[PDB]
RNA sequence: AAAAGGGCGAUCUAAUGAAGUUUUAGAGCUAGAAAUAGCAAGUUAAAAUAAGGCUAGUCCGUUAUCAACUUGAAAAAGUGGCACCGAGUCGGUGCUU
DNA sequence: TTGATTCTTACAGCGGTCGACCATTCATTAGATCGCCCTTT
DNA sequence: AATGGTCGACCGCTGTAAGAATCAA
């Protein structure tokens, strides 16, 4: 028995745990070791860290589900088309679909003829010669009227249905609107027709290039408006161009309107909104919008269809045929130019599949960018290729028909081509003329997002309510699926429930009841003190609501005191400084319906609540129209349209029963009525909730009947990695309490922690910002990926190559002389993100180190900052922090706040994990039903321990080992315990419990909190070493800190060579193998793609994921003699379920015999094996091992490396040699690799002339060979050394397998040598 | 003090588009016994896209969870003595069952 | 002497380490939750 | 990106069977 505390450091991949006593010492105990070896007890130091792989998210699984459902629904649409064409195709070919389905099978396995389309070689070659691509057949079936073969018609319709197109456009993209210049001219003409006085016209503009550019839509709008001098952005023509581009302009100032008239062509309500505009402006303007609409139809198709739609009714097919013909002609010309000028490279461009070129781009499957980059120098070093470079610069040299650009193809063009083919070929076939709507619906149908999967109770993701338990088809969807109820289930499935009434839903934030509740709760507290004479009469509040809250939207206090406190009651008040509780939806519905008596009717309030809930639920217009038809008879048709135009979003916090349905028995009144009137004492909502006399609190506690630990962890808001770390943390705490014999700690001080993907995201952001900024910086200075990791160059390309503190330009390759400056002082806020860093020539450009850059900088750079913000190059937070100088800058309050943020946590995830720890530890209540808090759950911040290390020479290098996690946990425990002992008045900011305005006081208090740990003070007179050696607590005889003994204990603890580093063994869960489908080969490693497909004939997968390995000792045959061998086999995820419940069967199926079913051992990943000489290996897979030994470098060398990497140490030179010797000894002891060690030694002896700083910085990197885990690569002065992978597991078969507990204190060893 | 409005971030769900890959179809010509050499043409299409599963749906199948043993049916639970000297991954020495 | 036997001993087959090479992507739409940093009212 | 599957080349091990004795009868 003792009084101990626990220290925890929570991370996304690690959980450090440590145990301290009242003397800040770490106890050591002997633990029993089970198994077969003679070791029955091992001593350990009760401090360590649990390592674990990061927890991944469900985003990948969701993507897989969506892809699988998309594929299956496409296959089902094809099957619907086949079911339609079956009976008619039987009269033409009985084996047509049979040959189409068997196209994948080889002729050896093909039951019918090879050619699927027809069944003969002659007509097959004839069709492929006459129609080379399928777009030829598309255009032939669209344009020509001759009766074609039913097989070709089915092929065209199937290619249209299989790849329909994006449903991002609502309505009908009219193909007749194809040219941008003609439609822009028509828009200018109809604009001039409207106003003859000031006709805005410009013939020198070219809309086809300005409006159809690759820039941002707003940038194209700006470029077009800049070309016309008479027009402006706020003008009506600017809004017309915005509508043509789809920027959702507003026509308030253009038509002298008093309301907002926002029109968006992509939205569904547009027409209605348009009509509303046509109800306020003259109808003669309507044609203008029509023209604008036409422009919006031609500005998109300009990229989709490149041919005149009047030439043929298949514009996309014609564009594809033009692609094919241009490809053919350019390929012929290129072959001629190669055979005429440089034939020596012909075999390299038209015959090699490995290298790039026409043979690698077609047959080798190379990229189009690689193709262009490979041909660019060849076209530059030629004569008759000066014109082909014009097409290669626009990425249109040798274009295929199925490229990525085809993503921009909407389903409307394919629907039009299908309708054309159907109308042409229906005059010959009866079923085609009779079943046109069927195929049109097959290609048009799209399951709504608010319906989900079409399941009958076998899908945990589905929510659709069926009107009839029948098979759902694209034709009877609206009759089998209740779309309204499905959408309501979709929305209510994801909304929150009332925190006080868990079995009740929450009304929307725009509910009239919620607004009444807020107004009444806000109005209950009012001074209203006249001369001489807070009563808050219920009738008076009702009169105020009827006269002010129901007449004006925002009730301001100056108008309040003059309307009721002066006019109603004659007088000549300080409750609330506006009220922040307006009846906004009340006035909205009033302006919509123009009937105050209907709103003030108590009987009609239920209908109003249902209307508001319906407006909040659905977003689609058809849903709200179907759900508002029940109230159609109540209002006028115009009022009905205006109410269907209104749309609300957002949800409140309280249920409907908590606002008005609840009523105390003894009080005999509802809670809303209590807020309206409560006698002389007008109580509040919180007063009504937490009152010992109110029956409310008891019923609220009774309604909360209920769960598990994992369920509570999953409900927490945060990344899954943090939640996994938290779960491992509570497991570690449970096991630690178990080690202490079910004794609870006195304190638990817990502290949490705050790439090609990042490079790609940075490249995307820079490209988008420069495109919307219209700068040529990406063209002048070519930027490549993975180079933006450098902060200087990243900030250069983010600031368009110019300073943000002055108007000068920045020079490439001079960035080392330029400096990065923090927008807020690093002394105040310790933020090193891009939202706080600015690349400038000199720091003196900033106004002062005290505060934000002065307003003299803002008044000059605000325009540039706004241009950067509008280009999405800087966050709005950075704009605010830069321009804060105009708003007074930083005062003394926000400085104290920034200083306190660095010490106090104020993080909700930390609060929740502290609540979890407190609810798990403190579970006893006393006589007065008060919680007995035995364990203080202290929440500490990383900055505190980091400053402690930096101030007291307790440096730690992360690259050395994993001990730093345990050490940080120990330091957190020590610092938290000492802080609570020194300053108990601060327990409200650390210990989890119920617990200019002296701004400089708080600023200075939170600045030197830890100065009582120091051993000296620096007064203006000098360095006075008169610091109390025994720091104690005021009015408490307890000693808090001892400078003579406690530091020694901390140094000894950090110098301990035994730390419990444990790697969590986990079964690999995920995909079956690599997703790539490799071609066929003569190897058993190819996994079959289908049960009826052969890998050597069709290819398949290559690298399966090994999980749940099995050590087995059995006899195998090899004159077919049986030899008894022991080996571990790697089960794959695909065959994991089959291996379960069938050990002997699955093992004999692979070739094993006489398998000892009782000796089969299950081994996950990272399983620990001690071999010899203290070497430990972790089973990485079936045939790979990982370093499992931790190097314990002495703290002297750690501090030396830290001080020499920074340079201020000037430490001993031979320390480098001593560290090299220790690394070499550790390597020779546990690292089986010796060639890498010899290479390291040679490189070190070669680079001895380098300074001590660089030598230490590279010795830090050298520790990779001695780190725990998978071997990796490392560089020592540009001398990279490859990893040495342990490609065998034969030694592990006789090793000592160690099953370690969560903390590693309870071990079980098994000698595997006694199994063969 | 509070609301509101933005702006970034962590997640979760549903509906879609385009590519990618694989097998097959798209007859390759000439010379030559052959090995192979010389030419021509190449852009497209079908089918699959986790093996598959029963619960038979136009459903589900890559998230979370996992040291050992003993139970339970799963979840989950239970199972391992304490001080003192030291410290290279923990070793001893005392007590106590 | 002669087949069999008994080593026996040098030559082809086996199943271990170095050294690369590779690893399914882009893009929309519609919602719902929590969490933090700001300004504005 | 990471770290494990996979193929190619190499390569020491190894066990194996074809001489080389080696008895015995």
């Amino acid at each position: 028995d003792k009084k101990y505390s626990i220290g925890l450091a929570i991370g996304t991949n690690s959980v450090g745990w440590a145990v301290i006593t009242d003397e800040y010492k770490v106890p050591s105990k002997k633990f029993k070791v089970l198994g077969n070896t003679d070791r029955h007890s091992i001593k350990k130091n009760l401090i360590g860290a649990l390592l674990f792989d990061s927890g991944e998210t469900a985003e990948a699984t969701r993507l897989k589900r969506t892809a699988r459902r998309r594929y299956t629904r496409r296959k089902n649409r094809i099957c619907y088309l086949q079911e339609i064409f079956s009976n008619e195709m039987a009269k033409v070919d009985d084996s047509f679909f049979h040959r189409l389905e068997e196209s994948f099978l080889v002729e050896e396995d093909k039951k019918h003829e090879r050619h699927p389309i027809f069944g003969n070689i002659v007509d097959e070659v004839a069709y492929h010669e006459k129609y080379p691509t399928i777009y030829h057949l598309r255009k032939k079936l669209v344009d020509s009227t001759d009766k074609a073969d039913l097989r070709l018609i089915y092929l065209a319709l199937a290619h249209m249905i299989k790849f329909r197109g994006h449903f991002l456009i609502e309505g009908d993209l009219n193909p007749d609107n194809s040219d941008v210049d003609k439609l822009f001219i028509q828009l200018v003409q109809t604009y001039n027709q409207l106003f003859e006085e000031n006709p805005i016209n410009a013939s020198g503009v070219d809309a086809k290039a300005i409006l159809s550019a690759r820039l941002s839509k707003s940038r194209r709008l700006e470029n077009l408006i800049a070309q016309l001098p008479g027009e402006k952005k706020n003008g009506l023509f600017g809004n017309l161009i915005a509508l043509s581009l789809g920027l959702t302009p507003n026509f308030k100032s253009n038509f002298d309107l008093a309301e907002d008239a926002k029109l968006q062509l992509s939205k569904d309500t547009y027409d209605d909104d348009l009509d509303n505009l046509l109800a306020q402006i003259g109808d003669q303007y309507a044609d203008l919008f029509l023209a604008a609409k036409n422009l919006s139809d031609a500005i998109l198709l300009s990229d989709i269809l490149r041919v005149n739609t009047e030439i043929t009714k298949a514009p996309l097919s014609a564009s594809m045929i033009k692609r094919y013909d241009e490809h053919h002609q350019d390929l012929t010309l290129l072959k001629a130019l190669v055979r005429q000028q440089l034939p020596e490279k012909y075999k390299e461009i038209f015959f090699d599949q490995s290298k790039n070129g026409y043979a690698g781009y077609i047959d080798g499957g190379a990229s189009q960018e690689e193709f262009y980059k490979f041909i660019k120098p060849i076209l530059e070093k030629m004569d008759g290729t000066e014109e082909l470079l014009v097409k290669l610069n626009r990425e249109d040299l040798l274009r295929k028909q199925r490229t990525f650009d085809n993503g921009s193809i909407p389903h409307q063009i394919h629907l039009g081509e299908l309708h054309a083919i159907l109308r042409r070929q229906e005059d010959f076939y009866p079923f085609l003329k009779d079943n046109r709507e069927k195929i049109e619906k097959i290609l048009t149908f799209r399951i709504p997002y608010y319906v989900g999967p079409l399941a009958r109770g076998n899908s945990r993701f589905a929510w659709m309510t069926r009107k009839s338990e029948e098979t759902i088809t694209p034709w009877n969807f609206e009759e089998v699926v209740d779309k309204g109820a499905s959408a309501q289930s979709f929305i209510e499935r994801m909304t929150n429930f009332d925190k006080n009434l868990p079995n009740e839903k929450v009304l929307p934030k725009h509910s009239l009841l919620y607004e009444y509740f807020t107004v009444y709760n806000e109005l209950t507290k009012v001074k209203y003190v006249t001369e001489g004479m807070a009563f808050l009469s219920g009738e008076q509040k009702k009169a105020i609501v009827d006269l002010l809250f129901k007449t004006n939207r925002k009730v301001t206090v100056k108008q309040l005191k003059e309307d009721y406190f002066k006019k109603i009651e004659c007088f000549d008040i300080s409750g609330v400084e506006r009220f922040n509780a307006s009846l906004g939806t009340y006035h909205d519905l009033l302006k919509i319906i123009k009937d105050k008596d209907f709103l003030d009717n108590e009987e009609n309030e239920d209908i109003l609540e249902d209307i508001v809930l319906t407006l909040t639920l659905f977003e689609d217009r058809e849903m709200i129209e179907e759900r508002l038809k029940t109230y159609a008879h109540l209002f006028d048709d115009k009022v009905m349209k205006q109410l269907k135009r209104r749309r609300y979003t957002g949800w409140g916090r309280l249920s409907r029963k908590l606002i008005n349905g609840i009523r105390d028995k003894q009080s005999g009144k509802t809670i809303l009525d209590f807020l309206k009137s409560d006698g002389f004492a007008n109580r509040n909502f919180m007063q009504l909730i937490h009152d010992d006399s109110l029956t409310f609190k008891e019923d609220i506690q009774k309604a909360q009947v209920s769960d598990s630990l994992h369920e509570h962890i999953a409900n927490l808001a945060g990344s899954p990695a943090i939640k996994k770390g938290i779960l491992q943390t509570v497991k570690v705490v449970d096991e630690l309490v178990k080690v202490m014999g079910r004794h609870k700690p006195e304190n638990i001080v817990i502290e949490m922690a705050r790439g090609q993907k990042n490079s790609r995201e940075r490249m995307k952001r820079i490209e988008e910002g420069i495109k919307e900024l219209g700068s040529q910086i990406l063209k002048e200075h070519p930027v490549e990926n993975t180079q933006l990791q450098n902060e200087k160059l990243y900030l250069y390309y983010l600031q368009n190559g110019r300073d943000m503190y002055v108007d000068q330009e920045l020079d490439i390759n001079r960035l080392s002389d330029y400096d990065v400056d923090a927008i807020v002082p690093q002394s105040f806020l310790k933020d090193d993100s891009i939202d706080n860093k600015v690349l400038t020539r000199s720091d003196k450009n900033r106004g002062k180190s005290d505060n934000v850059p002065s307003e003299e900088v803002v008044k000059k750079m605000k325009n540039y900052w706004r241009q950067l913000l509008n280009a999405k190059l800087i966050t709005q937070r950075k704009f605010d922090n830069l321009t804060k100088a105009e708003r007074g800058g930083l005062s003394e309050l926000d400085k104290a706040g920034f200083i306190k943020r660095q010490l106090v946590e104020t993080r909700q995830i930390t609060k929740h994990v502290a609540q979890i720890l407190d609810s798990r530890m403190n579970t006893k209540y006393d006589e007065n039903d008060k919680l007995i808090r035995e364990v203080k759950v202290i929440t500490l911040k990383s900055k505190l321990v980091s400053d402690f290390r930096k101030d007291f020479q307790f440096y730690k290098v992360r690259e050395i080992n994993n001990y730093h996690h345990a050490h940080d946990a120990y330091l957190n425990a020590v610092v938290g315990t000492a802080l609570i002992k020194k300053y108990p008045k601060l327990e409200s900011e650390f210990v989890y419990g119920d617990y200019i305005g002296k701004a400089t006081a708080k600023y200075f208090f939170y600045s030197n909190i830890m100065n009582f740990f120091k051993t000296e003070i620096t007064l203006a007179n000098g360095e006075i070493r008169k610091r109390p050696l025994i720091e104690t607590n005021g009015e408490t005889g307890e000693i808090v800190w001892d400078k003579g003994r406690d530091f020694a204990t901390v140094r000894k603890v950090l110098s301990m060579p035994q730390v419990n580093i444990v790697k969590k063994t986990e079964v690999q869960t995920g995909g079956f193998s690599k997703e790539s489908i490799l071609p066929k080969r003569n190897s058993d490693k190819l996994i079959a793609r289908k049960k009826d497909w052969d890998p050597k004939k069709y290819g398949g997968f290559d690298s399966p994921t090994v999980a749940y390995s099995v050590l087995v000792v059995a006899k195998v045959e090899k004159s077919k003699k049986l030899k008894s061998v022991k080996e571990l086999l790697g089960i794959t995820i695909m065959e994991r379920s089959s291996f379960e419940k069938n050990p002997i069967d699955f093992l004999e199926a692979k070739g094993y015999k006489e398998v000892k079913k009782d000796l089969i051992i299950k081994l996950p990943k990272y399983s620990l094996f001690e071999l010899e000489n203290g070497r430990k290996r972790m089973l990485a897979s079936a045939g790979e091992l990982q370093k499992g030994n931790e190097l314990a470098l002495p703290s002297k060398y750690v501090n030396f490396l830290y001080l020499a990497s920074h340079g201020s140490g000037s430490g001993s030179g031979h320390y480098l040699d001593e560290i090299i010797e220790q690394i070499s000894e550790f390597s020779k002891r546990v690292i089986l690799a010796d060639a890498n060690l010899d290479k390291v030694l040679s490189a070190y002896n070669k680079h001895r002339d380098k300074p001590i700083r660089e030598q230490a910085e590279n010795i830090i990197h050298l520790f990779t060979l001695t780190n725990l885990g998978a071997p990796a690569a490392f560089k020592y002065f540009d001398t990279t050394i490859d990893r040495k992978r342990y490609t065998s597991t034969k030694e592990v078969l006789d090793a000592t397998l160690i099953h370690q507990s969560i903390t590693g204190l309870y071990e079980t060893r098994i000698d595997l040598s006694q199994l063969g």
